[PDB]
């Protein structure tokens, strides 16, 4: 809840929401940090962590079922915020594509169109061969922490997933390596053994 005034250079998100088919991140510590972390922006990082089950990872044959993921009940309030991380077998030989989802009323998938983040109610595409490399992510390391995990767009190499503060909620959008930080930080998804 309060947030220590340290220089970690990292927020923890522990809730979601998905409004109007955009995506909010809630702080673990959202009190103190959103007028704290925010004096001095070093392309500082954020994480998601999966401890309320908001998290999915398809291993591979799951990818497909996104649309029996969902819930029946409940339907005027529908289910939680869940970020979805899609890995292929067949695409990148030697690496790693995926996609991003969200799921919630609907199916979700994450698109990085003329470089803006928007989602589009369409199901995942099958590989990165015959697909349009603007709703194609390609899987990518933190530069110095193992749990960290970020995501860059096909289409264009070098522009990563970050986070940007509205008022007290964090949306999602795209900014390149090297502009991370500039009233943005780096959005990132903590991993699974």
């Amino acid at each position: 809840m309060a947030a220590e005034p340290v220089e970690d250079n990292c927020i923890n998100f522990v809730a979601m929401k998905f409004i109007d088919n955009t995506l909010y991140f809630i702080a673990e510590d959202d009190e103190n940090l959103e007028s704290d972390y925010f004096g001095k922006l070093e392309s500082k990082l954020s994480v998601i962590r999966n401890l309320n089950d908001q998290v999915l990872f398809i291993d591979q044959g799951n990818r497909p079922l996104f649309e029996d993921m969902t819930d029946s009940d409940c339907r005027d309030n529908a289910p939680r915020t869940i970020f979805i991380i899609s890995m292929y077998k067949d695409s990148q030989p030697r690496g790693m594509a995926v996609t991003i989802s969200v799921k919630c009323e609907k199916i979700s998938t994450l698109s990085c169109e003329n470089k803006i983040i928007s989602f589009k109610e369409m199901n995942p595409p099958d590989n990165i061969k015959d697909t349009k490399s603007d709703i194609i992510f390609f899987q990518r390391s933190v530069p110095g922490h193992d749990n960290k995990m970020q995501f860059e767009s096909s289409s264009y190499e070098g522009y990563f997933l970050a986070c940007e503060k509205e008022r007290d909620l964090f949306k999602l959008i795209l900014k390149k390596e090297d502009e991370l930080g500039d009233r943005s930080i780096m959005f990132t998804v903590q991993n699974e053994d």
